């Protein structure tokens, strides 16, 4: 695994930087929504929507494993493959997803990759469109989740407590990304923060972000 060079203060900083409003949140103020990580939940987006997921548990990530593939520079069908297995392979069922109201193209994540919205930041743009993506990772044994209703995120949960994660709440939504994944898989963690933050920003999110610790 790889680690996070960053610490939670200056986290706040760089997102106060970027005109967020951030603070950091202690554990022990959310002993009874932290969740410790079940292997058998798929490793899902951040998306704060409900949807017919049914394997809960799961570490959330920008776009699910499309976050693995967009900061490794990932591109092809087959390296998405190749990312469906490893997750599979170190205790999590991998997943990407779509909605009901633009299919496969659902996933704000996935759209703001593959329409180029992360040029400026220098990133390789996927060769496969969304309806590709998602069955080539459900060939390589993974999962299609699917959400429904409108997006109405309030706040942005950045979770750094390693093997806990946080639950959507359709009625009472936030966006919520487990930092501490990134560095289980080896990714270029402020990269992968500094990704998710743009994702919210370009998707209109609300710039307010918790970071939990331990």
């Amino acid at each position: 695994g790889s680690h996070m060079s960053i610490t939670p203060p200056q986290i706040v900083s760089a997102l106060r930087g970027r005109g967020w409003k951030a603070s950091i949140v202690k554990a022990s103020t959310m002993s009874s929504e932290l969740k410790r990580v079940d292997p058998q939940g798929i490793l899902k987006c951040v998306d704060g929507r409900g949807s017919d997921n049914t394997q809960f548990g799961g570490p959330k990530m920008p776009g699910g494993i499309y976050a693995i593939a967009h900061n490794r520079g990932v591109t092809t069908l087959e390296g998405l493959k190749d990312i469906t297995r490893e997750v599979a392979s170190k205790g999590h069922v991998p997943s990407v997803h779509g909605d009901h109201s633009s299919d496969m193209l659902g996933c704000g994540f996935f759209k703001l990759w593959l329409t180029g919205r992360f040029d400026d930041m220098g990133y390789p743009r996927p060769e496969f469109d969304a309806d590709q993506g998602a069955l080539a990772v459900r060939a390589a044994g993974g999962v299609i989740e699917m959400h429904h209703g409108s997006h109405e995120e309030k706040v942005v949960y950045i979770n750094l407590v390693s093997g806990m994660t946080l639950e959507p709440n359709e009625h009472d939504q936030r966006f919520i990304v487990d930092g501490w994944a990134a560095s289980k898989f080896g990714l270029d963690v402020v990269k992968f923060l500094v990704a998710a933050a743009a994702t919210v920003e370009m998707l209109g999110g609300p710039k307010k972000a918790k970071i939990v610790i331990p």
